[PDB]
This record gives C-alpha cells, sequence and structure tokens, in this order.
C-alpha cells in the first residue's frame, strides 16, 4: 500500500471524454492571451496548446499548469502531436508568419494545421484568428470541410470593441451602453455603420446627421480611423498587440461553450449578400452558440456602405482564387 | 451644441477619487500577468502602471484599454510620473530586469531609493506587496525606505512556491490542488521549507499515515515533490525565458484577500523578528493574516528542530547581506 | 493563554471604518433576493441588514452567515438598530406595506433619517412600491441632492421586455436592446424607435411596431411585461429573482464606478414639458455619485404625453401627502 | 416574411440539446436558493424545474426567467412531467416534507426516481431531502445506479457551518479555517477534532482538551452550535435556504467541472469502520464528472468510529423497516 492507496479509496478508474474543451493553436502573445482569459472565464474543463517551437510550449503550458490553485480549468495539456487536442469543443487558431507570399505562407501552415485538428475533433468549431483573418478563415473553410456555420473568423470583434472603448471615452459613457458597429473586412477597410451608432437606443446619426462624413464638424469619422491608427500605434509601443484580443476571443468562445446566442461582429460567409457572389468571408452580427453562427443580423446599409463590402469581397476574391491548396 | 451635449444632460461634475485602485510598478511579464488577472477578477476601479520604459508603458495601457468591454475597471492609466499612482490601496512592484544574487539585491535595491518614495508620496496609506528579487531582501528594502508599519509591506515571499507545491501534490494524488493543504515556508526560491507535518487532504496528515514522508527513507520519494517545486522554476526559466502566469495568478489572489478584506491567510513574507530564535530585521515567509490593512496577524507553525534550523540559517544569510546596505 | 494567542500572534488590532458597505433595509423576499443577488456578485465588504421583525431579521442573517465559506463578504450584520448600518456607500431600501401610499410615507419618515444619520453620504437606492414617488419622498426626507436618490424605475421594466424580445427573436436578451421609460409598472412607456438588434431599427423595418394595426403584435411585447407582473403575483403570491438580480446590477454600476447606462427613477422636472418635482425613469448613468447625467431620449408626441400624464398623476398624489 | 425574418436571416435550423443540464426537483424554499445560486456561478445552459403544485412551478419559473438579462443560462423550463429534465447531467431532489418523515419522503421518492432514471439514466443524483442519509439510500436503492452517482448533501453544510464558527473565534476567514464534521447529517454528526487546523498547524496538538469536557474555552461547544444553529434558524425565519443553496452550488460546482475538490458529502460507507450495512453517511469524497470516483480514509479515534457505527446501526434501523 502506496501513501496515496492509504489515504483514498477508488470507486471507479472509468476516465470520461472531457465535456468542454478547448485547443489554442499557437502560443505566441495572440495565443497566450486568449489561454489565460479563457482559463480566468472558467470556460473550459480542458485547454490543449499547440506549437511547432517545442520547449516554449511545455514552457507556457508549465507555467499555466503552476496556477491552477486559483483557477478551475482541471486539466492543461499540451504538444506538438495533435493528438493532445482530440475531442474539442472549439479549436482557435492563432498560428502564422511583399505580402501576397504571406497569404500563400500562411496557407501552407494551414495546410498542415487543419487536417489535424479535424482528425482529432471532426466535430469542433474553428475560430481563426491568424491574420488576414477574413481570408484565412476562407482557406480554413476551405481545407477543414466544415459546413460555414462552424468556421468562424474574429474579423471586426475586436475593431467593434476599440471602437466602443473610443466612443466611450468621448461621451464618458462606459463602452457596454455605447453600441455601435464595425463590419467587413478587418483591418483598414472596415466599415464603421453610423446608422447603429447608439446610446439607450437614441440614434447618434439621426441628432447629428453629418455624423461620419466629411462635412461633420466633430469629425466622428476620426473614431473610425483611430481604430486602424491605434492597432499601428499598439505595435510601434510594444511590438505587438495581445490583451485586447484575448480578451475579444474569450467572449466569443464564451458565447459558443455557453450558447448564448448573442450577437457578435465576426467573420462569415457573406455570399449571397451586398450583391456578393463569391466564396468570401467578411464581418455582420452573428448569432453565435454551440453549433457556432447559426444566424446573421442583415443590417440596413447605405449604398456607400454596401459598395465598400462589394469592393473588398472583389478584393478578397482576386488573391483567393490565386491560392494553392 | 456638440453631439454630446445633445445626447446627455449632466447633473454634476464633481470629480472623486478612486475607491479601490491598484497601481503596478514595472510592465514586464510580471506586471502585465498581474495586471490581466487584477482587471479579470474585478478587484480594482482604476489601474495605474508604472514604468521607466515610455513607449513599451503606453502600448500596455493601450492594448488593455481596448479590452475594456470586456472588463469592469472603468480606468487604465499609465505614465512615468507617480502622480498617476495617487491614492492607491494596494501598489505592487514588480520592477527591475529579471536575474549574481548580491549584483541583483545591488540594483534593485537602486532602484527601490527611486521608486518607493515616490509612492509613498502618492499613496501614503496604501498597502506595498513586492514581487521584485530577492523577495524578501526587497521587502526588507520597501520597508526601510518606506517607514511603513510592519502590516503593510507585504512580500510575494513563498506564495508561489506553495501554490506549485500544492500543484504538484494534487497530481500525485488525482486531486484538486484546491484540497490539497500544505505549506513551503521561510526564504522564497532555493532555500524554502516544506512543512512535512501541514501536508493533509481533508485533515488527514499524509506525514502520520506515512511516517517516513520527506525523509531520505522514503521508498516513494515524496521530497522531491519540494526539489520540483526548485527543478519547475529553473526549467520555466529554460524554456520560455520568464515566469508570467504563475506569479500574476498567485498576486492576484493576494490582492483579493487585501481589496476585499478576506483575512484568508497566505504564505507571504513579513517581519519575522522574534520567532525561531530570529532577533535580526528580516523577512521570511510564515502564515499571514490578509486583509484591509496589509498582514494584520501571521500563524505561529510549530517547526521541527530542522525546519527551524533552516529558516534560521536563511535569517542569519538575509540579515548578513541587508546589514551592509546602504541607505 | 488562550488557544487563539496560541496560535496566532497580532501585528495590530486596529479596525477600519467599511470601505466598500451595503446596506438592504427590509429583509421580505425583495430584500433578502436583493442581498443574495449582491453577494454573490462580490460587491460589498460588509451588508448590513435591517427589518422591524426581529426574529426573521436575526434569522436571515444567520442562514446568510452560514453560507460564509461559498462568499467574498467577509463581514454580515444585522439590527433593529441603524448604527448597524453606519458607514453605507450604498443603502438599498426594500421596506413597505391613496391610503397605501401615506402608510409607505409613515415608514419612510422613520427610515430615511436614520438611513441618514449612519451615512449622511451615501447613495439611496428605492426598490418599495410606488417607487417613482417613494423615491421623491425619500428626496424630500432626506434632503440629499438629487443625484444620490436613485429609485430601481424601470430597469426590472426594461429587463423583462428584453427577455421577451430575445424569446421572439431567438436571441439572448443581453443583444436585444430595447427601454422602457417613464412610470414603473402599469403606466411604463415602451420607447419603440429604439428597439433594436445590432444597431437594425425594427420600427425603421416595421412602420406598424408598437401600433394596434400591427399584424406580428408586437405591443403585445410591452402588455405582457405588464401583464407577466401580474401573472407571477397570481402564480407564487410576490416577485423576488428577477427583482434581486435587477438591484444587483444596479448596485454594481455605482458601487464600480462602471458609468454604464440603465433606466432608473430621477428627478424629471426640465424635461418634456414636466413642470413638477417628480422622478419618472430614464436612461442614466450610474456611478460612485449615483446619477451624473441622463441620456435626453427623443420621444414621439404620443410618448411624450404619456410621460406628462404619469407626472401629472403622480404630482396629483404627491402634493396630497404629509410628512 | 416576418419582423424575425426581416431582420435575421437563418444559416441552419438544426436544433441542439443543451451539453450542461441541471434540473432541480422541489421549487420550495430550498430549491429555490439552489436554482438562484446554480444561475449565478454560470454552472448550466439549461435549468429545468419540476414540482407537483402547478402555479408555484410556473410563477417561480417566470420569476427566474426575467431576470435572464442579467445570467448566461440561456433556457429555463419547467414541468410536471419528467420529460423537461430529460439528458440532466445533475439532478438536485429537495422535495418532501421539513418515523413518519421519513416514509412520506420515501413516498414521494417512489415516484421521482424512477422517473427521474426514466429521461436521465446517466445523471448524477444529488438528494438535499431530509433526513438526507437516508433517502440518499432510497435513491440509490430505488434508482439501481451505481454508488458514485447517488451522493447526499450530507454535512457539507455542517462542515461549513463549523467554519464558520470557527472563523469567527479564530478572526479568520472560514476558507482557512479547516475542520470536517462527518457521519450523519444533524443531531448525532461528528466533529474530527484531529483535523482541523489553521496553515496545517493541529488545534489539537496545541490544545490537547479541544473537544473534550476539561476544555477552558469549550470547543466542544462550537460543534453543538452547528447541530443546534438549524433548529435556531428554523425557530427564527421558519426554515433554512440560503446556506444549502450555497453548498449545494458549491457541490454542483465540483460535479459540472470535474473540479475532483474533496467535500464531505454521503455515500455508501459499508466496508469502512467495521459497517456492514448499506448505509450512507459523510465522508470526505472526491467530486467530479463521474460523481463520487473516489473517497479519502480518514483515521478516527476509537471513539470516533463508534459514533459512526452507532449511526449506521441507527439508520440501518429505520432503513430495513421501509416498504418500497
Ligand atoms: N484578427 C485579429 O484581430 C488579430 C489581432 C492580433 C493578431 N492577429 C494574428 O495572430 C497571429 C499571431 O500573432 P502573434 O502576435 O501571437 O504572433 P507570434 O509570432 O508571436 O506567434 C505565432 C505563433 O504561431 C506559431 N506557429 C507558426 N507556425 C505554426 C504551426 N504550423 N503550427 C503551430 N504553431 C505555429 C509560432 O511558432 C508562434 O508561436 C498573427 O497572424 C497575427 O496577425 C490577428
Ligand atoms: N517572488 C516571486 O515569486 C516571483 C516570481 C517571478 C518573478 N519575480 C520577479 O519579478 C521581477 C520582474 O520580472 P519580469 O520577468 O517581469 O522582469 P522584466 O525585465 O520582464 O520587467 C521588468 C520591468 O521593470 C521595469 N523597470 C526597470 N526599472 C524600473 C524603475 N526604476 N521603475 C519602474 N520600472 C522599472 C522594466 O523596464 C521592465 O519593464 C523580477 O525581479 C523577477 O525575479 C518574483
Ligand atoms: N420597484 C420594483 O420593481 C419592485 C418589484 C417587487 C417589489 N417591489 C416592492 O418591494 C416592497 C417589498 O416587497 P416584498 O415582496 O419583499 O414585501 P414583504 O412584505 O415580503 O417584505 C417587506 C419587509 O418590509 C419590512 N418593513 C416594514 N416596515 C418596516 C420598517 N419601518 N423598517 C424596516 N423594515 C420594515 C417588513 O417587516 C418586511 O420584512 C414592496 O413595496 C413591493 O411592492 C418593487
Ligand atoms: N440537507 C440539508 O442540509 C438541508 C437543509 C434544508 C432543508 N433540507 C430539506 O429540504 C427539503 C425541503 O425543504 P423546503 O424548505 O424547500 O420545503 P418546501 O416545503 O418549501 O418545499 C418542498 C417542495 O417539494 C415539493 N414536492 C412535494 N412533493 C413533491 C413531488 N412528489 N414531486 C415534486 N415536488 C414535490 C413541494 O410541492 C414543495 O414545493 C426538506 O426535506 C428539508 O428538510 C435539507
Ligand atoms: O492590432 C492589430 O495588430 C496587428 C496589425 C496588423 C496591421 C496593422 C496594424 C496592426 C499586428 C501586426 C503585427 C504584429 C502583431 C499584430 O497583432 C494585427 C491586427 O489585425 C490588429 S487589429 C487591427 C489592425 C488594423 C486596423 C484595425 C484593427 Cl482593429
Ligand atoms: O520561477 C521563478 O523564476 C525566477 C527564478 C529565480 C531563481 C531560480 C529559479 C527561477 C526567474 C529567473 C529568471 C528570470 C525570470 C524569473 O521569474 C524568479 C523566481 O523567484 C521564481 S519562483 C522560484 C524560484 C526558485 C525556486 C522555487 C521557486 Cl517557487
Ligand atoms: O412584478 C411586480 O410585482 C408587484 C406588482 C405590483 C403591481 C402590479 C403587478 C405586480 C408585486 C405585487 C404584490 C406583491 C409583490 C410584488 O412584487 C410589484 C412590482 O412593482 C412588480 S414589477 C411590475 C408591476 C406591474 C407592471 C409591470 C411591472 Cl414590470
Amino acid at each position: 500500500a502506496t501513501l496515496k492507496d492509504q489515504l483514498i479509496y477508488n470507486l471507479l478508474k472509468e476516465e470520461q471524454t472531457p465535456q468542454n474543451k478547448i485547443t489554442v493553436v499557437g502560443v505566441g502573445a495572440v495565443g497566450m492571451a486568449c489561454a489565460i482569459s479563457i482559463l480566468m472565464k472558467d470556460l473550459a474543463d480542458e485547454l490543449a496548446l499547440v506549437d511547432v517551437i517545442e520547449d516554449k510550449l511545455k514552457g507556457e503550458m508549465m507555467d499555466l499548469q503552476h496556477g491552477s490553485l486559483f483557477l478551475r480549468t482541471p486539466k492543461i495539456v499540451s504538444g506538438k502531436d495533435y493528438n493532445v487536442t482530440a475531442n474539442s469543443k472549439l479549436v482557435i487558431i492563432t498560428a502564422g508568419a511583399s505580402r501576397l507570399n504571406l497569404v500563400q505562407r500562411n496557407v501552407n501552415i494551414f495546410k498542415f494545421i487543419i487536417p489535424n485538428v479535424v482528425k482529432y475533433s471532426p466535430n469542433c468549431k474553428l475560430l481563426i484568428v491568424s491574420n488576414p483573418v477574413d481570408i484565412l478563415t476562407y482557406v480554413a473553410w476551405k481545407i477543414s470541410g466544415f459546413p460555414k456555420n462552424r468556421v468562424i473568423g474574429s474579423g471586426c470583434n475586436l475593431d467593434s470593441a476599440r471602437f466602443r472603448y473610443l466612443m466611450g471615452e468621448r461621451l464618458g459613457v462606459h463602452p457596454l451602453s455605447c453600441h455601435g458597429w464595425v463590419l467587413g473586412e478587418h483591418g483598414d477597410s472596415s466599415v464603421p455603420v453610423w446608422s447603429g451608432m447608439n446610446v439607450a437606443g437614441v440614434s447618434l446619426k439621426t441628432l447629428h446627421p453629418d455624423l461620419g462624413t466629411d462635412k461633420d464638424k466633430e469629425q466622428w469619422k476620426e473614431v473610425h480611423k483611430q481604430v486602424v491608427e491605434s492597432a499601428y500605434e499598439v505595435i510601434k509601443l510594444k511590438g505587438y498587440t495581445s490583451w485586447a484580443i484575448g480578451l475579444s476571443v474569450a467572449d466569443l468562445a464564451e458565447s459558443i461553450m455557453k450558447n448564448l446566442r448573442r450577437v457578435h461582429p465576426v467573420s462569415t460567409m457573406i455570399k449571397g449578400l451586398y450583391g456578393i457572389k463569391d466564396d468570401v468571408f467578411l464581418s455582420v452580427p452573428c448569432i453565435l452558440g454551440q453549433n457556432g453562427i447559426s444566424d446573421l443580423v442583415k443590417v440596413t446599409l447605405t449604398s456607400e456602405e454596401e459598395a465598400r463590402l462589394k469592393k473588398s469581397a472583389d478584393t478578397l476574391w482576386g488573391i483567393q482564387k490565386e491560392l494553392q491548396f
């Protein structure tokens, strides 16, 4: 009799499949920020990390494990082999590297990652964070063979969060109570939907018809410009962004894992909307839950706003048709 | 009229002061992990960040602000000037480049000579939580420089050591670390002392069940659990370069007890003069009751002759270094 | 020496004045639901309970205290005497019985000066019905500036509305936005123009929204907000859980200085052609100083007229009250 | 096309089943305290309520539903028919009256338990209804479940009360005051003095008279207060609810999140302490997604073993006469 056998009488050895498992692929700054935020929100009963850099992977794993006393996630695993990811409800991909090469190089990474993920978690939802996110969501969708509902791109979720932060600073109101949607292509070409911006259901555009135009005395257009300038500025200042993307991703994870059916601006296949007929992924408000994107909101856009999304779809398809699978 | 004034009618513009403000000094890997953990536990109404590297400081500030939608800490500020830290309840020092030990002391004392008086100037009534290494020496140093009473100068101490210990114990037993109790005390790091007599699950003493526990005669080598606390630490540095997540979680747990006045007991570093035959002004980890006045009480653990000798030895070495420090 | 002194060496005995204290007055179904909700949200470092029924009060305190292991609120106290409430940041009034209003006024004549004596700088949050009138009564008796006297108002009404909207749309209520303003309860006003998902206006899509001639009868969503409350009283005898949760949401914003916007009852003279000292719900920014700002909702003529009629009705009652 | 269709484009209508459903049976003071505590802890994606009083059930359901904006449990259902409870991970039984006390809750359980097993054959059963140790045996007998999936709330609350009182005496948070009350829930529970400690410092070693009549500080009265304060609370407010609700939600947390934390709950103790009868008593158990996977073999003094054994004989004496 060992000490363990002297202290503890076992009733059954029958270990079960983990029921609420999340995997993060890529343990760089983004991936780890996603990991810590997911752990502090108690979303998973098992977390798996994967990367190609083996020492860094083990170290990050152990560092999380050593905080186990302060968490409610009883099993943290990692490995280069995707067997550690088996039976994940949700797999978050943050792995990634002129700049048309860059796309094909991340496609090449995805050619390896995606089939391994699918092999071990055929029923998972895929959440793509890697950039350029809209293209890479299409790539994951294409390589995986999943229905469109199970391939979600982070998209404009962070863009909108920044927008609401900035709006909140201008109005002196918590971002939670400042509503506004940045849609379309993540990053420099995103579209701020001025018609939807509100506090307490009071449309800013109705109060201030010049809102978001060049005639706007207060230049609210700057808020959206600042959304892009902020991201360049953070990179210039600290070298990367981590905390904000980690938090926005944990929020998406919460909706999926808990089947909340909250509405988030994420990247989904928008074929058949806004005059678009190519297989491209762009952000619109989506209902997120246990089967992923079940529904999307049909935002009423101005002709200018539809045109901007159309141009994005055309540019995105232009790149995609040239990619090698 | 501006859009804001059309939308919003102001009842008053009295600018008041934060009620539950926390400052983190040094926004490296440790400091920023501390920050995210504190933010995700809703412990503060204002978070202030200080560092000497101005671009890194701003970028970190901005990156947290951008996650505001997902948090309930409405104000995050930063700056090189300590005026951003005014009226903090709790100030956490994680400053100084990560790591000989005497040369580490030397450079972190010099940093503290600048940091601590600026913290005291703006937050005279704060609790100071020292994380920077060597943590026991630097807790003494903060207490000497600040002039604060003993209760308000807390060193992270063996809080992480004990958490690592409990993780490892839980792994061998198949029990959650929360339900595996055991205390690593004394000097943080290489010379810490595992108190075998206190190790238990459900009040069942492991040492009583297994008298060889922690001795060289133990066939299950439970002494390796404490050795693995030490080895774990070196291994994480080898693998990723630094520790961040575990220390950040451990610090947020201490902040929780202090901000919410919980009077929970934690292994942290406090002025141990008067215990264990120790007559010098040294800080070492014992179990301390933490609350809104910091360390209000400490637990008097019965130690074996050997365990007591190790604390005494640490106290002798630490006082040997400290007596030569120039203030 | 005692076991305590053998185990524990004390560094200092000194006790601070409470830093994040909440008081709930009235330990009925509403008061206790507010209490449990506040406790499970870790909003207070000290909770005080006050009621006139001493056995009930003691029993409720002990039951909560016996749950201390599972909570992070280390001091829970109670008493008939308001000395237990000293230095509260937030005092929540849920105690209660033209007859009924005056009976609650009489209760408030005892309660409010006692609250003020022991927490002169607190925010008051009034839950007791009829809430809009009794928030006015607390304001008058206390002598507090209007920013520190807040009525639970239409926070619950709006939460119900968002629950019903969410059910109809297949969307979580958090993403279903819509505001019920004005007088709490029967005479509340659903603001159809603000009802939206993701910034998409339902009224703009569906102009019949909120009219009697609406084929989908979306007006019934607001009627069911009123019908819901009567049904719950019919079926179980009182409402508690929803109101408790709604009050804790308000407390969170105040105690954490969030500056979120909530539909709560505030002194509305100077808006919407209202010229009397009446409290009605509009969207208000809530924080450490209570209500610092309000949102000026653009109302239709019919919406405005409903608020004005409530104002006249409330004031018609209030002018008759003896203090 | 409705407004819903005008607003929302549906990608798929593939309907789903909950992944983390919990059922509470009985919506009285205890049941609803369990429910609100479970809801505020985000343990379930679906909560089902069952009771025989139809208006009360509907009204309590509605009341919780109305606070949905402030919760993260997207569906609350209720019903008289146990089809509303299908595929529950965890079913908490709090129904029954607050020799006669036992046989009447037994009769309730003859209806309830088969109905639960029918719709959720793989669930963990958590029994709260009193007398909890007896009704846990009854649930186990009727269900045919393996013993790991039938758990009584047992002495989780007694130990929580003990730790509260200990904490008040020492000036330490109950979380940091360790002490186990085992055996029978209620009058005959056993305080394990040898395990009582702060920071692993044994109070019995520091204070040898701890738990004896010779004790000048009368620590034995702390355990007496645990036994009593329940009667005290019933006398003052009519029932207990909040503490039990909090304790049940703590157990539910460990089950639903597979935490493998140790709690004192009622389990089959035949084979321990010389006990031979099919009796349930509280010992410390490791709780996770398979219910009680393991138990801690506390080392008891001869007096302590004698006390548990006496309880086992008493309970069996009642149980042998019950008719199923
Ligand atoms: N959508 C958004 O809003 C959002 C915001 C920030 C970052 N991103 C993206 O996240 C990605 C990563 O960001 P980062 O800062 O952590 O970069 P990083 O370089 O620090 O980390 C990337 C990690 O991916 C790993 N990796 C590379 N190939 C891999 C493979 N085949 N399998 C497993 N792991 C592999 C790398 O080793 C590295 O650890 C980038 O594409 C970045 O653009 C997008
Ligand atoms: N006690 C424990 O259990 C525990 C565990 C891990 C780390 N630590 C310690 O925490 C400290 C920090 O670790 P790290 O990895 O974050 O180091 P780091 O180098 O990543 O960061 C240090 C930060 O301190 C800043 N800094 C330097 N001088 C400063 C000054 N005068 N004022 C303000 N800020 C200043 C640096 O610019 C830098 O941003 C180290 O001493 C490390 O050993 C202790
Ligand atoms: N504003 C809202 O949305 C909301 C919703 C529900 C209830 N309410 C109101 O909450 C109030 C109470 O609801 P309830 O169901 O808990 O009623 P209750 O009758 O169950 O409990 C009321 C408590 O008030 C206490 N009380 C009476 N006089 C007192 C005094 N002078 N000092 C201290 N306490 C005193 C009683 O003793 C009792 O415990 C009612 O006015 C009710 O209408 C409003
Ligand atoms: N284990 C503990 O530590 C602990 C603490 C408190 C109470 N309890 C017990 O919990 C039980 C309930 O306490 P309470 O205060 O909630 O009682 P209660 O009277 O308020 O509620 C009991 C509910 O059970 C319902 N019920 C009765 N028969 C039913 C059936 N066949 N099917 C479904 N529901 C049925 C009743 O309608 C009622 O709603 C009692 O046995 C009490 O002793 C145990
Ligand atoms: O903030 C971000 O950081 C990155 C970026 C990309 C392109 C331009 C600026 C920043 C980045 C660059 C290099 C290394 C790490 C990074 O995370 C990646 C990225 O998508 C964002 S978010 C963003 C970016 C541009 C505009 C608006 C928004 Cl909301
Ligand atoms: O884990 C830690 O990391 C550091 C360390 C110090 C000395 C020996 C090993 C590690 C470290 C070194 C370099 C860079 C960054 C670091 O955080 C600092 C530190 O105190 C710890 S904790 C620890 C250390 C040694 C033994 C047992 C424990 Cl629990
Ligand atoms: O839901 C409520 O319950 C009470 C009520 C008051 C007046 C009419 C119906 C119900 C009630 C009655 C009796 C006993 C206890 C109670 O809480 C009190 C009350 O304000 C509400 S909220 C409400 C009430 C009416 C319409 C719409 C709404 Cl949103």
